[PDB]
């Protein structure tokens, strides 16, 4: 169907009455397509709450993770909410909001496998393209091979199939994958490889929208909306401390 690409200021957005939100749709329980193929998750609930507070109809676009920030800067959407940890490198190309959650990257292996970064000496480590996991895997010494996947759930599948020794992913993502697939007795979560603060992105320089997102997120944090949505997905409050 195609769409009109434009980096829009908040005033232009407000004038149209709708806001375009980019996400991935392959990172359960943050953003994913459910069993009746509808987009949902923590970040989808958060984005819709933000849109509602701002008085705007949300329009969601799911696309592959590796080009979300690319297509954001090209004008495909107004902001992205797709679990991006804030990094110096990414901040050169997009502006981040205040983080909407805090989390960490974690080692996951089959029951007898690697627990610590040092255990990764000589091992095959699967990670998703363009992630902070692939960043940290490239910097852990003595890994035999970093295998990079287009989608995070496919790295998990290669771990289950015994084609890699370890999968590095988000701690909440690993937690829920194991539960929902009943792999408590087959997978083992190891140590936290790093910690990160995860934020929404807008196109480099889009301060007016950045301001409006930061104001809405603060209100959701203060008025109880954030707390309900976090409790809904995690049974705990995941905001940054
Ligand atoms: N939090 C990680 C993963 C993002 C989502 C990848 N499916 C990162 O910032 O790279």
């Amino acid at each position: 169907g195609g769409s009109e690409f434009q980096v829009r200021s908040f005033e232009e957005i407000k004038r149209s009455g709708e806001i375009r939100i980019g996400t991935e749709g392959a990172f359960p329980p943050f953003n994913y397509f459910d069993e009746r193929n509808q987009l949902t998750g923590f970040e989808v609930d958060l984005g819709n709450a933000i849109a509602e507070r701002l008085g705007l109809k949300p329009r969601w676009i799911a696309q592959s993770f590796d080009t979300l920030l690319i297509q954001l800067n090209q004008g495909r959407f107004d902001f992205v909410i797709a679990s991006h940890g804030i990094t110096e490198e990414r901040a050169r190309a997009v502006d981040f909001t205040n983080p909407h959650y805090c989390t960490g990257g974690v080692i996951v292996s089959r029951k007898g496998g690697p627990r610590t970064a040092k255990d990764l000496q000589g091992k095959v480590v699967g990670v998703q393209v363009g992630t902070t996991y692939m960043e940290a895997a490239q910097k852990i010494p003595g890994i035999k091979e970093v295998r990079t996947y287009q989608r995070d759930p496919d790295a998990l599948q290669d771990l289950l199939a015994g084609r890699i020794d370890t999968w590095i992913t988000d701690r909440f993502v690993a937690k829920e994958a194991i539960k929902e697939r009943k792999l408590e007795n087959t997978l083992q979560v190891g140590e936290l490889v790093f910690q990160e603060r995860v934020a929404m992105a807008v196109a480099k320089g889009n301060k007016s929208l950045l301001d409006a997102l930061n104001r809405a997120l603060a209100e959701l944090m203060q008025d109880g909306t954030y707390a309900r949505i976090s409790q809904k997905w995690f049974g705990e409050d995941v905001r940054c401390k």
